[PDB]
């Protein structure tokens, strides 16, 4: 039973009404940036007592901050934007949650409902830009429609396939008074009659008659399973199927299992590609068959009898014809299979360990191996220490690169939503507000950001906003002085012809720039540089002990290659194994 | 006659086209960062002697380089993205391009044609998102359109009523082989057919003819005049009307100047206003008649026939009903109205010495006014000093707010393309990044980025691209630890009551934070705070005789308030002119 701030016969601004539509959904934390078109907005957020505003220096870390809020907590994330400028600085972050199905909701202030049209002051039609970039999106042209479209857009938001919900206000909707009817029907008739059913167990059960046909049997988890995780386990258990997991999945089944294959796709594990490669049935579980997962189709699982789960109808068929598919919750399929798999207990002869034991040998011949040069650190290396030191219980954002494929490679997650990072788009600048936004979702625990010299520089303005709101965000800045990834791709495929990869100073180019310790000074933070692969431990264990946030500037050779590597449109007959640019 | 880096008969790849499609429209500088949908471009960029890449820190720093590279040189800025996340960082510039009308082309990098549509890695519909921010946009869907596709880019977003194009190039196309062909015809009719033709006499005789009929006349010029800067003064001189410029039209006529009202509308002089407020002829010459400058448009100039010129057949009749209108270039219409007044000027009564004293009446009892507390340094005193120190022949940018404005009232710029600021959409961060592109555009300029710790900060990465590229950018930085604009809307109509508007650390809140200082430093950049007005002086001449890149934090008292003011919506009749937080 909610308690309101206001009678329930008392006219109200539009804004206390959408601060507390949003109390009326459990929100209680917002990044918003302010702005003249959505100052109402502000002043009734602050009448809230039960909502906290973590105040960005950029809208684009304000929106980022949502999505690790999000994707650390499985809560929806909201960000709020002023008109104009403030809306078209959330972009990145709408594309980037519907790209990964991040649950978030982005209010963005707009100009009053008549000047909409006339090219006003600070005016952009933010719903016509975002319409492809959003899961849906809102113009709020009445404020009695308040009440109902905050519902509706936390409902779509977090449901289904969840995406981002854009709802664009109006300053004189902030500024009308009402009586808010808080018990209006959500105008979503075409979107619940889709909505996936309880899956049939006659499907469950020709999918538990095709794993015991199957001799060779592989799992490809993805980002679906992330409320899937005793589930999924439960169902290893109950087949001794291994494991291969995606970008996006990782931390659904623990990568220090023995069943675990890890990644696999274009920078996976040798092991695990080939798991897919020399596969009989590939039961897909919460993915979308990304290229940067199969590369050539014809050529991905060409051997394997494909059962596809996904909640998004669209997804199934989309990229590879299945044999099997189930539209629905990954989660309840994985509850029906194994009561399936129980009581047949000893009916199904269950025992893979022929084909795990194919596995095994192909994962003891082809790890992931790192070289070590002199006292340089291997950023590999650096990112195992850090797993040892945390006990792989550490909360870990990245940024985009080959910092990014090492966080993922060399790290044990061993629960879902510790690892976030941005797979489909790929942005830059997304570990440092990321880490913000997870830091407030979990007080409590050990957030740690793996940026890259070029991705922390890019949202370098956060510092500030971790300061001021005295989060204990730790930076494991691998720093390179290169796009590495981009330079990677410069040595592999046009003879180390540097084009506009080097971020140091030409001028001095044997010194490291900028001096990152500098921006953590600038805004009160400890920071330290460790160069030397001895001094490493040490100065990982200062920089979790150290109360606060902390900013470690790790120097690592920038020759490094990120392996193994399936060329873009490849197949697993390609998979480079070494080489660097050296 | 150009002189390519290839033969006639030989094929190279799309992207060599590309570039050498750049170099054949003049262009020397562009704005680019690397990704791997865009590496085929920037590896032929390489290959190209006469084009200088700017790397940028940030998307968003590139473009506003080009804007800033655009606006102060009339010539079009040109960057270069990749797809997905870097399409994404250009959205706030296309759309402030697109709002100030600044000749900009954009090129993209998108994913392979056969994979668009897919939802592929870094996919996003760049063309479908940017179509309501841009001028125009293309997606180039073979090899040999890009020479035509470039050649109407560049005519369109320098034709005219000028803005931002948009070309999106898949990575096939930037791999294919092709000999381009450079004499494709502009698949362009419907343009040029209704391209304004040079205004007739009849026009612009009745013009003329309104202006002796008339005893209280006045200029409203705005940004349609950046290139008519002699002809208008020329116009001045056969009538003697002043001149009330607005925010895009600063320096068209130099501020300095005893015909000239400075800047009219919201944070406009209370004389300018008065002088549009009581007239029977404004000469609105190259405006759009924008609510920052009209409020209640009922109320503005309702006693004057308006004779409005404007290249854009759109604007005219948009906001206000003129009774004379002119469509075409603002620069021949004002070459004919001086040969007109020329052999008419004896024939023509002209002397409004009545209505001028009637002004310089109004203007000494409410000129530009600031207090001055003690020792604080006021914001407005320290731009004065900076005009005066460099004899106001120094470039200026500036973020968005407080410090915005008075870079406007208190700098008398004699020259247009002095003054680049964001108006339109009024975006933050717009400072640092275009002092670098005018920097470029102009080598031997005093270029200033008058920018306010909050503006600052955004964009702070791009003092990375300033060090690295060594342009002698000065950074005036008005410090008042606030978004003091945001603030000065909370004092007046929210009382006082800070809903998120204080920048600093709150747990040592007379610390100034961040330390802006260490923020140059960490890029290498000499810095300096002065605190006391005693020492403004010397600390301003300091940052400009100190060669390269400066920053001088200069502390203001934060209770300041931009002066005078009409409420939105208001008319001349609510024009605050004095009060502030205490
Ligand atoms: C530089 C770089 C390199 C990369 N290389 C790789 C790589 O080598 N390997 C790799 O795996 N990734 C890589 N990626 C990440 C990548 O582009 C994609 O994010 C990833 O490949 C696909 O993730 P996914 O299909 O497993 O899950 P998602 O992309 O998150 O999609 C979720 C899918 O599960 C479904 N789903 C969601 N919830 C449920 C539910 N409750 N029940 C059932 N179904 C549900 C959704 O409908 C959707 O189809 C890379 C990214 C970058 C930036
Ligand atoms: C915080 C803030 C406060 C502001 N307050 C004010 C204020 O008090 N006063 C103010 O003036 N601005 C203010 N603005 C700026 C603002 O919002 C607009 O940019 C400005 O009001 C309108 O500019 P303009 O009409 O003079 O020219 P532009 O906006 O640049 O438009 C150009 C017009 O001229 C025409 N044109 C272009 N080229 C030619 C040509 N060759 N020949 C003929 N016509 C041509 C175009 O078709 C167009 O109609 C403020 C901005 C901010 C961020
Ligand atoms: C920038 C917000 O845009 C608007 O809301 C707006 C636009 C055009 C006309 C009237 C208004 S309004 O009267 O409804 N409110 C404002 O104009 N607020 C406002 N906020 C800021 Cl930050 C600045 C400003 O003018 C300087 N004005
Ligand atoms: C990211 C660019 O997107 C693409 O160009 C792309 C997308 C899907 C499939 C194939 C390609 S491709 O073969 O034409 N080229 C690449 O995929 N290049 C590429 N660039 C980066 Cl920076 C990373 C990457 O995979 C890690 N791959
Ligand atoms: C905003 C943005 N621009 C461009 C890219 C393209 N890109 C770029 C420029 C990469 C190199 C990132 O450099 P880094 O220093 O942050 O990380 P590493 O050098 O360790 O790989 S990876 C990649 O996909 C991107 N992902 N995001
Ligand atoms: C990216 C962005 N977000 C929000 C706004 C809204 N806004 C904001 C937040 C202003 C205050 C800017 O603070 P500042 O420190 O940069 O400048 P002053 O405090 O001197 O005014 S002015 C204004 O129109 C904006 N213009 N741009
Ligand atoms: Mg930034
Ligand atoms: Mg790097
Ligand atoms: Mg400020």
């Amino acid at each position: 039973t909610f308690i309101s701030r206001f009678a329930p016969d008392q006219p109200r601004k539009g804004a206390d009404i959408l601060v507390e539509a949003l109390e009326r959904q459990g929100v209680e934390t917002v990044f918003a940036y302010p702005g003249g078109a959505s100052m109402e907005i502000h002043q009734a957020l602050t009448r809230s007592s039960s909502i906290r505003n973590v105040l960005p220096r950029h809208e684009q870390g304000g929106v980022f901050a949502a999505e690790g809020y999000a994707r650390s907590s499985g809560k929806p994330g909201i960000c709020i934007a002023t008109s104009g400028p403030g809306a078209t600085n959330l972009v990145s972050g709408l594309a980037d949650a519907l790209l990964d199905s991040v649950p978030l909701v982005a209010i963005t202030g707009q100009v009053p409902r008549r000047m909409i049209g006339t090219d006003a002051f600070q005016e952009t039609p933010i719903v016509e830009v975002t319409r492809s970039i959003t899961k849906h999106n809102y113009l709020v042209m009445d404020v009695e429609d308040i009440p109902r479209i905050i519902e509706e857009a936390f409902f779509l938001a977090t449901s289904g396939r969840p995406g981002p919900v854009l709802v664009d206000v109006p300053k004189d909707i902030q500024q009308q008074l009402a009586i808010p009817n808080w018990e209006q029907a959500m105008r979503l008739p075409g979107y619940m009659s889709r909505m996936p059913k309880p899956p049939e167990d006659s499907h469950l059960e020709q999918i538990v008659r095709l794993i015991s046909e199957s001799k060779k049997p592989v799992l490809y988890v993805g980002g679906g399973c992330l409320n899937s995780s005793d589930e999924l386990g439960r169902f290893v258990e109950l087949t001794g199927i291994p494991v291969a997991s995606t970008l996006m999945g990782l931390g659904s089944y623990p990568c220090d299992d023995e069943l675990s294959l890890h990644m696999l796709g274009m920078h996976g594990t040798v092991y695990a590609n080939y798991a897919v490669e020399h596969s009989d049935l590939l039961l897909a579980f919460g993915v979308r068959f990304d290229d940067r997962v199969t590369g050539k189709l014809e050529a991905f699982a060409s051997r394997a009898k494909i059962v596809h789960i996904d909640i998004d109808s669209a997804e199934i068929g989309k990229n590879k014809t299945p044999h099997v598919s189930v539209c629905g919750d990954v989660k309840l399929a994985l509850q029906g299979m194994n009561k399936v798999l129980e009581n047949r207990a000893e009916e199904l002869k269950l025992d893979f360990g022929v084909w795990r034991n194919e596995l095994n040998v192909q994962k003891q011949k082809f790890p992931l191996s790192f070289k070590t040069f002199g006292e340089a650190i291997p950023p590999q290396y650096a990112i195992k220490v850090l797993d040892e030191l945390t006990d792989g219980k550490a909360i870990i954002s990245t940024g985009v690169g080959q910092h990014q494929m090492w966080a993922a490679q060399f790290y044990n997650y061993k629960k879902p939503r510790q690892w976030l990072s941005s797979g489909g788009l790929g942005a830059m600048g997304f570990g440092l507000p990321a880490a913000i936004g997870a830091s407030v979702a979990n007080p409590d625990a050990i957030v740690v950001d793996i940026d890259g010299d070029g991705s922390f520089i890019m949202n370098v303005q956060e510092l500030a906003t971790i300061r001021v709101e005295n989060l204990p965000v730790k930076v494991l800045l691998l720093n390179n002085q290169h796009l590495g990834m981009v330079m990677q791709l410069e040595d592999r495929f046009y003879k180390a012809n540097r084009a506009h990869t080097f971020l140091g100073d030409p001028a001095q180019e044997d010194e490291i720039f900028p001096n990152m310790l500098l921006f953590a000074a600038a805004c009160g933070i400890p920071a330290a540089r460790v160069t030397k692969k001895a001094d490493l431990r040490e100065a990982i264990q200062t920089m979790l002990d150290t109360p606060g946030p902390y900013l470690l500037d790790v120097i690592c050779p920038h020759q490094e290659h990120v392996l193994p590597m399936i060329p873009s449109g490849g197949t697993f007959n390609d998979v480079i194994t070494e080489g660097d640019g050296r």
